[PDB]
Formats: structure tokens, sequence, C-alpha cells
């Protein structure tokens, strides 16, 4: 359960978790 977002010409993969 990971979404990808990119922020500051940035990509990073987030996953909802600890």
């Amino acid at each position: 359960q990971c979404r990808r977002l990119c922020y500051k010409q940035r990509c990073v993969t987030y996953c909802r978790g600890r």
C-alpha cells in the first residue's frame, strides 16, 4: 500500500505503516 508522489522535482515511494 504504497503511492508515487513527486515533490520539488523529486519522486519517492511512500508506504503507510510503522
